[PDB]
């Protein structure tokens, strides 16, 4: 019975993937309480976010190239295990080097657990069915970004900071363990049965103006999510509630568009889906500037939550968009490497937001930071404008 098996690895791949990314991001769910017993600034702060953020990129980059020899169980188990085991040792040190290196091993095993999702996908699901199914897994991580904030608060309020990530850490190991006895490669171990050149990729302009985009998306979303969090509360008057309560709605605005965004986009030299993308961005500034500026130490919060919300949206629709067109656009033989290349890109605009934004808020203000942020994404929305009626088909054309 292919139902039964499918429906089980898939329900196993959901949940180890969305505790990847709860444990990913248990140090911006906590990182308030944490400040607030031992005293920190922002370039620590900043040093520890890029410390994982660089070790996850070259992790998952070096993964994904070598990925085709090797199990894609014992990988995930591995990985989460490892991930477990980190946040557990996270609960008990007390200092800004161990930390550092905690986050960077963090990053390393986080970088393991990607090729396999694609791998099982592959070879137990229709090749037309891959990009519905990578949707839906993607939920899972907005998901995780959603039940993570709120609750950490919520248990802060009467619990230590350290009796979270612990509990959590625990959790991972033992669905690791479910993991490796719940998954198959391959629909044969069961029983039941089963050009371009690298010189031409690398100058097409095109491959270029995408990877640059992705690169200020994600960079953009990482700063507006952790940075704003802590822009809530130290600028605005606002307490730790609000500043929870901030990414939820963020979380739950951004399961909603990238649900959305491929449906719009799939209804409708150059894409014929490039106009949706603009719109989305410029939503997206727009949102920027009305946060930075209409909020205030007394406002209502539903027009906090209404802005977080807008943000997430037009913040994780152009995501799903820029993979679905890097998907299309890419050399009949050159998918997995154009792939890998955009998601280079998109993790060092998210190692951007780390130590330099931290840096710049921790000199002037969170406000000119933000101010910095929001600048940056207009002139690349406007670039964008601009070029969009070039070529969109890469390779020896
Ligand atoms: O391949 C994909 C994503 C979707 C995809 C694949 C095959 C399809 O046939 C399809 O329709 C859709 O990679 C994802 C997007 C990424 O930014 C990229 O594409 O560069 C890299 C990484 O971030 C991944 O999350």
């Amino acid at each position: 019975g292919y139902g039964y098996y499918r429906t089980v690895i898939f329900s196993a791949m959901f949940g180890g993937y969305s505790l990847y990314y709860f444990n990913r991001k248990t140090f911006s769910f906590v990182m308030p309480s944490l400040v607030e017993e031992i005293p920190l600034d922002k370039d620590d702060l900043g040093f520890i976010t890029s410390s994982q953020s660089a070790a996850y990129a070259i992790s998952k980059f070096v993964s994904g190239v070598l990925s085709d020899q090797m199990s894609a169980r014992w990988l995930f188990s591995s990985g989460l295990l490892l991930v477990g085991l980190v946040n557990i040792f996270f609960a008990w040190s007390s200092t800004v080097p161990v930390f550092a290196a905690l986050w960077f091993l963090n990053g390393l095993a986080q970088g393991l657990g990607w090729p396999p999702c694609g791998k099982v996908l592959r070879k137990w699901f229709e090749p037309s069915q891959f990009g519905t199914w990578w949707a839906i897994l993607s939920t899972s991580m907005n998901l995780a970004g959603g039940l993570g904030p709120i609750l950490a608060t919520i248990l802060a309020q009467s619990y230590s900071w350290r009796s979270t990530l612990a509990l959590s850490g625990a959790l991972c190991v033992v669905v690791s363990f479910l993991c490796l006895l719940l998954i198959h490669n391959e629909p044969a171990d069961v029983g039941l049965r089963n050009e371009s050149t690298l010189q031409e990729l690398l100058l097409s302009p095109y491959l270029w103006v995408l990877s640059t985009g992705y690169l200020v998306v994600f960079g953009v979303k990482t700063c507006c999510t952790d940075w704003g969090q802590f822009f809530l509360i130290q600028e605005k008057g606002q307490s730790a509630l609000v500043g929870s309560s901030y990414m939820s709605a963020l979380e739950v605005g951004g399961l909603v568009g990238s649900i959305a965004a491929g449906y719009l986009s799939d209804r409708a030299y150059g894409n014929p889906r490039h106009g949706l993308l603009l719109f989305m961005m410029a939503g997206m500034t727009v949102s920027m500037y009305l946060f930075r500026v209409t909020v205030t130490s007394d406002s209502p919060k539903l027009w906090i939550l209404v802005l977080g919300a807008v943000f997430g949206f037009s913040s994780y629709g152009p995501i799903a968009l820029f993979g679905v067109i890097a998907n299309e656009s890419a050399p009949p033989n050159l998918c997995g490497t154009s792939h890998a290349i955009v998601g280079l890109m998109a993790n060092v605009g998210g190692f951007l937001a780390g130590l330099p934004f931290s840096t710049i808020a921790k000199h002037y203000s969170w406000s000119t930071a933000f101010w910095v942020a929001e600048v940056i994404c207009a002139a690349s929305t406007a670039a964008f404008f601009l070029l969009r009626n070039i070529r969109t088909k890469m390779g020896r054309v």
